[PDB]
């Protein structure tokens, strides 16, 4: 059960690494689908074996939308 679902994407403008339990690993370029923009500030996406897994959105953009339309 759970309620809420986006297919929002964000690309990361740099590397970075988990360091603790609950974050997200990905290198500069990689992209997590179903971001969850918080309110607060740590989002919550998917990516390769991580799933729904914070990270940090300094380090990502959004790419998800009309670019030309």
């Amino acid at each position: 059960g759970s309620s809420g679902s986006s297919g929002r994407t964000v690309k990361a403008l740099y590397d970075y690494k988990a360091k603790r339990s609950d974050e997200l690993t990905f290198c500069r370029g990689a992209l997590i689908h179903n971001v969850s923009k918080e309110p607060g500030g740590w989002w919550k996406g998917d990516y390769g074996t991580r799933i729904q897994q914070y990270f940090p959105s300094n380090y990502v953009e959004d790419i998800s939308g009309p670019s030309s339309g």
